C-alpha cells in the first residue's frame, strides 16, 4: 500500500494552475480543526518563537502567531496564494525579488511578522532563511511528491534549530481509492523520514471520515496528529 502512489506528481505548475484557475479548495473554515486542540503543548509556553509553514498557501493560522508576537514565515509556489493571504488577513505587505533563486520573490508585512517566500521549498536553502523554533505542518508533508518525501525531510530537518517542535498531520486512507494529493502518508514512513533525528509522539487519531470524500470514494479516513522533537 505504501508504494501505490509512489510514482504519482503533482508539478510545481501544476500546483500554479490550481491556484489561477481557482481549482483549489479550502474547506478550512475556523482555521483547522485539531489545530487549537494541540496548540499548549505546541508552544510549550514559549514567547517570540520563530514559525516556519511550508507550503503554506493563506493558512489562517499564521496571522493567529503573528497576532501573538511570534516570527512566522512560510513558503509557497502561488503567487496568487501569498497575495490572497494578505487580502484575507488585512495586511500590507511589501515584494521584494530573491537574488539568489531566479524569478522568486519575497512578500513580508509591513512590520516583518509575516515573510512568504514566492518559491519552492526545494530552492529555500539557497534563500538564506536561517532556523526556527517551531514548524507547522498541516497539509504540507500530506501535499509533497511521494517521490520527494526524502528531500523534504532533509530540508525540513536543516531549517531546525537544536530544540524544536515540529507539529506534523498525516492522512490514513485506502490509496487504490484516490490519487493524492493529499498523499497517503503511513506512521512507518513518518518514522523513516524523521525517526533518526527526531523524537515522535502521537498526539491524537481521529475519524476525518465526512462529506466531500464521497466523490473521493473513501471508506475510511484518518488523520493523526504528532508532534516531533529532539532526540
Ligand atoms: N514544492 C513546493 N514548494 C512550495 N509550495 C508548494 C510546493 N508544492 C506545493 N506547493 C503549494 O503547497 C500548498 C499545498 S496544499 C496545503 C496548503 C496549506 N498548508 C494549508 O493547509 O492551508 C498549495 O498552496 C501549493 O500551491
Amino acid at each position: 500500500d505504501a508504494e501505490v502512489q509512489k510514482n504519482q506528481v503533482l508539478t510545481l505548475e501544476d500546483w500554479k494552475e490550481k491556484w489561477v484557475t481557482r481549482h483549489i479548495s479550502f474547506h478550512q473554515e475556523q482555521g483547522h480543526q485539531l489545530l487549537k486542540k494541540h496548540l499548549d503543548t505546541f508552544l510549550k509556553g514559549q514567547s517570540g518563537l520563530r514559525v516556519f509553514f511550508p507550503l503554506c498557501g493563506k493558512a489562517i493560522e499564521m496571522k493567529w502567531f503573528a497576532d501573538r508576537g511570534h516570527t512566522v514565515v512560510g513558503v509557497e509556489i502561488s503567487e496568487i496564494g501569498i497575495r490572497e493571504f494578505f487580502a484575507e488577513q488585512n495586511l500590507s505587505y511589501t515584494e521584494e525579488p530573491l537574488a539568489e533563486i531566479a524569478g522568486a520573490k519575497v512578500f513580508k508585512s509591513s512590520s516583518g511578522s509575516i515573510s512568504l517566500y514566492c518559491c519552492s521549498i526545494f530552492d529555500l536553502p539557497r534563500a538564506n532563511i536561517g532556523k526556527f523554533d517551531r514548524i507547522w505542518d498541516r497539509g504540507a508533508l500530506v501535499a509533497i511528491n511521494p517521490g520527494d518525501h526524502d528531500r523534504y525531510a532533509d530540508i525540513i530537518l536543516s531549517l531546525l534549530r537544536k530544540e524544536f517542535q515540529y507539529l506534523v498531520a498525516v492522512l490514513s486512507y485506502d490509496p487504490t481509492k484516490h490519487a493524492g494529493p493529499p498523499f497517503y502518508v503511513p506512521s512507518a514512513e513518518l518514522k523513516r523520514l524523521f525517526g533518526t533525528k527526531c523524537s515522535m509522539q502521537c498526539l491524537e487519531e481521529v475519524d476525518a471520515l465526512e462529506e466531500r470524500h464521497k466523490a473521493w470514494g473513501l471508506d475510511y479516513l484518518f488523520e493523526k496528529l504528532y508532534l516531533l522533537t529532539e532526540k
